[PDB]
């Protein structure tokens, strides 16, 4: 479906931060707590694709673009962090305080 990925397109292309989890998932909670807590919430997104019609053709776009199918899945500014555990291992290496600085979000 076009329609599919026009729309998960445009969560990536709007949003700074996006963020696909699903619901009762801790390390989707766990990912988007690590983001809020760079104050980044004003420019995140988090869109819950499993209540959601197309939650199998949602998670096989976002395998196309980054190689799993798992949730949560990490964009920023279009660029794919990955999951939860790319995001702790970008977090304690200083890769993601370097992106945030890059894009003007953390000082
Ligand atoms: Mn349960
Ligand atoms: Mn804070
Ligand atoms: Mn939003
Ligand atoms: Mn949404």
């Amino acid at each position: 479906s076009e329609a599919v990925k026009k729309w998960v397109n445009k969560i990536i292309e709007e949003n700074i931060i996006a963020v696909f989890a699903k619901t009762e998932c801790p390390y989707c909670i766990k990912a988007i707590s690590i983001l809020k807590g760079y104050n980044l919430n004003s420019h995140m997104h988090v869109e819950n694709i499993e209540k959601n019609p197309d939650m199998a053709n949602i998670q096989a776009y976002l395998k196309e673009l980054t190689g799993k199918s798992s949730v949560p899945r990490i964009f920023i500014n279009k660029d794919v962090v990955g999951g939860c555990d790319d995001l702790v291992k970008e977090n304690d290496e200083g890769k993601l305080k370097e992106r945030l600085q890059k894009l003007g979000l953390v000082n």
